[PDB]
């Protein structure tokens, strides 16, 4: 009998999935007056928070290969928001300007969550936990 | 006010998710080639190996997918001869009601690599399915 071992109630990716999904329609929303994508919002944090990072650095960093990253580096161009120069990744100042307009999602997403702060941080460690176990 | 730390990567509950969620997507594209099917097509077959013969509204109430997400993955099922369309219900072939038997190597490494015992790994899913069900409310 191997039926309840494959039930989509029992997986773990299911979950995850679906809950990482649901966290992108929340963005999509939340993200809508930047003008940004969930991704390319989170290149712009990386940014924020360290300027001039080399596109291997940013790829380290939010754990993403040349292939996925790379198209949200040229949107993120196009829009004005950053430099591309040989490659080294670096803000504009419109792209600087943008991190004002961003303070207030973070705290609407733990809003939506109905977490505390201690099951936000718990699940967030469980997280990080599994996401090294699973990646090498 | 330190507006900085509050979007520090590394403070995002969003990108803990994400990020957990790309690996475990990584380490499933090479657990699914040996059944040759993509994530969401994955999906689908998962729901149709506990309840055959579902419509195409039922199976995406079940994944929280759309219609017009799903149309392009049954279509790549049927395709592949592991599933049949009756007009709308989607019913399983003996190929694909087959394959079912060798999708349990799947489940199985994926416990192996998440390195999480099985209290752990089904509170982390309630967690998750708490989280979800917040996020849409």
């Amino acid at each position: 009998r191997t039926d309840t071992l494959l039930q989509l109630d029992n997986q773990l990716s299911f979950a995850l999935y679906s809950a990482n999904l649901a966290m992108h329609k929340l963005y999509r929303g939340l993200l809508k007056a930047l003008d940004l994508t969930y991704p390319q919002y989170l290149v712009m944090l990386v940014l924020w928070e360290t300027d001039e990072r080399s596109v291997s650095e940013i790829g380290e960093r939010l754990y993403l290969d040349s292939a996925t990253l790379t198209p949200l580096l040229k949107r993120l161009q196009a829009a004005g928001l950053v430099t591309r120069t040989r490659v080294i990744i670096a803000l504009t100042e419109t792209g600087r300007a943008l991190r004002s307009k961003a303070g207030a999602v973070p705290e609407q997403v733990f809003c939506a969550s109905a977490c505390s702060l201690d099951e936000l941080r718990q699940l967030k460690q469980e997280l990080e936990k599994l996401r090294s176990s699973l990646g090498a």
